[PDB]
């Protein structure tokens, strides 16, 4: 693979010091791009996807418009439960999901065996390898997956939610079955993520979008352990492989209550939403870890000029060392490409400015 | 009105000390009762409601099954925007909402004038007066309303949501219009709540369910001020009236980031969800204020025995002084009446036990 010209992102990730603050956006490859829809629904929501070339192309598009400091592989969170044998549909033109969710401990039999999962998701590796290849070391490439708990919530609650129903209920109701499933999700995610790095992924992001549902206690009996094993095991397997381990990021939506432990689940990076205060976040986490976030995506609805100081304040709130700018959640589909770039420009503009 | 025999609830509210810990549940009058559906959809979702007798009866039902330490008036959050002139519908058998939400600054013209609102909501007062009358001083009666911001989000985003869209967008997009609307909601809520207390409401709860959407900054420019004015003005008007002011409770779902200020918006009580840790909550708030909550309603899916220690831990986590037990959110419609009572029994059981 070609050598990395710009690595501000990996260095900020690693805690190293940098000349400016690296920036990128979650779902930066998303429906907010006209070029994106021209490609996405120019086949299928879950079998392109299947074509590396198309996945590559989606992964590249935003980088064509904005000097983002990193790229993140395009794919869908559900590809794992899908690889595990769950069938997805394409219902009335908003989003994907499972018509036949797990509902009783019995249903777990329908799942494939964790190690087979890697071989099912080979198009993803290829799209990764491809994309590392075509970025040609422009900026780094981030692989990803959803975290065990989050995955469980999609698999159990059918898909698209609010603040919880059946999943949280299994936890109280049948936790033996919950233990089990969560292990299966974990045992699948380790080889998938090793996978992405072998295929040439230079950093990995774990998404725990449905942290917020859980209490602190629930979170520690049920999400935390597994967030921990995945990191532990992915690092182990990578040594075994003779590979350099890679920065790992854990992003927990509504995870204010869990920053303390998350700082010590052995991730180099902790991703935050806009609901946490940056100073109170840094307090909570210390100085070993680098923070990521956390601008409210809705702020991009303001003017170019309004954005400037929101970034400025954020940048001042977070302060130069150990930090990667980002939105506190992925982008929305109706957002103005201009303002996505305004955000980027202001990150770059005022960070180098912050450094007199 | 008859004299109050049991007032544990008002005393815990006031910071006074009590022999046991008072307990009650949000949406304790809800679809989780067979007696409830036998009455609710034995007319209309928004015009019974219109019949005090029926509202009384809904308010009384849970008190018939459980020795709750207080009662809360049955009504719907939307009655205010409705009184303000917004039209509600009755769509495919889950929940209420607005088919014609406000979408442009222009639409505000369609709203009634704040002071008229009180006269529109006279059935509510009557149902209150009635219910104070029939409880015959058994336990206190809580009136309620939704907070300005929350109300704005229903009025703007049509109704039932996830973690935000159009409302948060107005805030960035057209905040002058946001200022205005929020004032109108405030100017309506003050006479409505004075109203409930004149009608015989003994405590008032303000609901800010859609706090979580907002950043700390958004929350302080846009929800906090108004949560503050409502409390200020409701207390003022009640003096003017020659009435004893009454404990006020502010409940902010996902408001971890705002406990500090909420402790000083001049509410006697701060209601919390399960997502905040009780000890970290008490830290955050100090000793002037009484806390409320915060058991996860999904915990009621566990066994009678499991519940016992969850309560026990909660009770130990919160500790005897300045505290009202509650669920961190309202109940769900499929929950076992037995376990609602298990929760109550364990609160009463182990609080008096905690006090050797």
């Amino acid at each position: 693979f070609p050598e990395l010209k710009n690595d501000t992102f990996l260095r900020a990730a690693w805690g190293e010091e940098t000349d400016y603050t690296p920036v990128w956006c979650m779902r930066q490859a998303g429906r907010y791009l006209p070029e994106f829809r021209e490609t996405r629904a120019a086949q299928d929501f879950f079998s392109t996807c299947r074509s590396p070339e198309a996945c590559c192309e989606l992964t590249l598009q935003p980088l064509r418009r904005f000097p983002l400091d990193a790229a993140i592989i395009f794919s869908d969170i559900l590809v794992v439960p899908q690889a595990l044998g769950m069938e997805v549909t394409m219902v009335p033109g908003k989003g994907p999901s499972f018509p036949e969710p797990l509902r009783e401990e019995q249903d777990l039999e329908r799942l494939r065996d964790p190690e087979v999962v890697a071989s099912e998701l080979g198009y993803v590796f290829q799209a990764i390898t491809l994309t590392r290849q075509r970025l040609a070391g422009r900026v780094p490439l981030i692989g990803f997956a959803g975290a065990p708990w989050t995955l469980m919530t999609y698999m159990v609650e059918g898909g698209g939610s609010s603040t919880m129903a059946q999943a949280k209920r299994w936890l109280y109701q049948r936790p033996q079955a919950s233990h089990q499933l969560l292990r299966i999700l974990t045992d699948a995610l380790v080889p998938y993520l090793v996978g992405q790095v072998v295929a040439g992924a230079q950093a990995l992001q774990l998404y725990e979008s449905h942290a917020g549902h859980l209490g602190p206690q629930l979170f520690n009996k049920f999400a935390l352990p597994y967030i921990r094993d995945v990191a532990k095991q992915v690092k182990a397997r990578l040594r075994e492989a003779g590979l350099a381990p890679v920065p790992m990021i854990i992003f927990a939506k509504d995870g204010h209550f869990a920053l303390e432990e998350l700082a010590q689940a052995g991730y180099e990076v902790v991703g935050l939403d806009w609901t946490v205060a940056p100073k109170k976040a840094r307090e909570c986490v210390g100085k070993t870890v680098t923070l990521q976030g956390n601008l409210d995506p809705c702020a991009l609805y303001a003017s170019e000029e309004e954005i400037g100081q929101l970034v400025k304040q954020m940048l001042d709130d977070f302060g130069p060392h150990r930090y990667i700018a980002n939105l506190g959640h992925g982008l929305y589909p109706d957002m103005d490409p201009e303002h996505v770039g305004a955000f980027v420009d202001a990150v770059h503009k005022h960070s180098r400015l912050l450094r007199q």
